[PDB]
RNA sequence: AAACUUUCAACAACGGAUCUCUUGGUUCUCGCAUCGAUGAAGAACGCAGCGAAAUGCGAUACGUAAUGUGAAUUGCAGAAUUCCGUGAAUCAUCGAAUCUUUGAACGCACAUUGCGCCCCUUGGUAUUCCAGGGGGCAUGCCUGUUUGAGCGUCAUU
């Protein structure tokens, strides 16, 4: 085993960066596996950390400058680092997706939930209630259900996506009181984990077992409740 | 007289002169530019069925692959080869290989076959550790690259 304070040495990267990567692999301190390290730092990931520092080194400088035009162009031409070689490793078969999908949902379907904050974006707000109006569209459709259970701290569910009874709160629709000890910086990259998790698995849902992905939506529905009669579905 | 000493002759000995030879040398002329951190020149340890030097070669070790030739190698022993063919040969050619320990010698060292570090790792559950396989870690300097440091300078309603 190696020290925490060994491994950011080592990886020369972010601490947070460090606690950013360590939940996308998946990685516990027992302390710290040192061939898991030693396995992490060959990873794609961790080129895009080095190269989102020196982007945001690049930048600074420009707008330091006033050149914006020059600081416009680089946003541009920036790439976005994805998460799906992260998910393989992780997520050898589909069926030991879903046995994890358990709390992806029940962090997704908190964050429809709630005000856009400074600390919060609203995009990855906007998308999370998109993403649950897109479970419950296939859930919905081929009636998916099993249980339920409406209690005190919000409403769960359960349903066999191929036979593992999901469960998954659903908060109640109110004003949430933020409070001021969370840490919307280890939530949101679970969510950021969990949002392109849940990408693949609704792509795997409609486009072998049922429709297209994602299917359009009907804004003028949405217009009236913003929920589930809306985002209207097709097979093809 | 014999023996002995000396002289000559004959036949043996001793020695290697002379003659003849010559895969060697020397000199002259002509042409060409071709060593080394991809590790040379040099030193050492080894390697063949049986070897001293020489020559060749590096645990793939008097060789391996490739191409040509077309049937030997031969001091001795012993294997071979379908010989109307992917093929004998210490053959020729030579472009692909391996290339021990060193040596400008380059992980740290002094004259220690010691003293280690990192990466990759197949095995002994290997989470502990143990062993094997493989590649690197010298100095100076250039072009970068990068994490920085610097009351070194300036900006800042």
């Amino acid at each position: 085993f190696i020290t925490r304070s060994q491994a950011v040495r080592k990886l020369q990267v972010s601490l947070a960066d460090f606690r950013r990567l360590c939940i996308f692999k998946g990685i516990y301190p027992r302390f710290y596996y040192a061939k898991d390290i030693q396995y992490l730092m060959h990873e794609p990931v961790l080129a895009k950390f080095r190269e989102h520092k020196t982007f945001a080194r690049k930048l600074t400088r420009a707008l330091g400058r006033g050149e914006v035009s020059s600081a416009k162009r680089l946003e541009e031409n920036r790439d976005s680092y994805t998460l799906d070689h992260i998910i393989k490793e992780r997520y050898p078969s589909f069926p030991d997706a879903i046995r994890d999908i358990d709390d992806a949902l029940n962090m997704l379907f908190l964050f429809s939930n709630l005000p856009s904050t400074n600390q919060v974006s609203s995009k990855i707000i906007n998308d999370a209630q998109k993403i649950c109006n897109q479970w419950l569209a296939y859930v919905a459709k081929e009636r998916l259900v099993r249980k339920v259970f409406v209690s005190i701290k919000g409403v769960y569910y359960q349903a066999n996506i191929k036979g593992e009874e999901v469960r998954w709160l659903v908060p109640f629709k109110f004003p949430e009181n933020i409070p001021s000890d969370v840490d919307f910086r280890i939530m949101l990259t679970f969510l950021e984990f969990y949002s392109t998790l849940l990408h693949f698995v609704l792509y795997k849902l409609y486009t072998d077992s049922g429709l297209i992905y994602p299917p359009k939506l009907d804004l003028k529905k949405d217009k009236i409740i913003s929920g589930l009669s809306s985002y209207i579905l097709e097979s093809r």
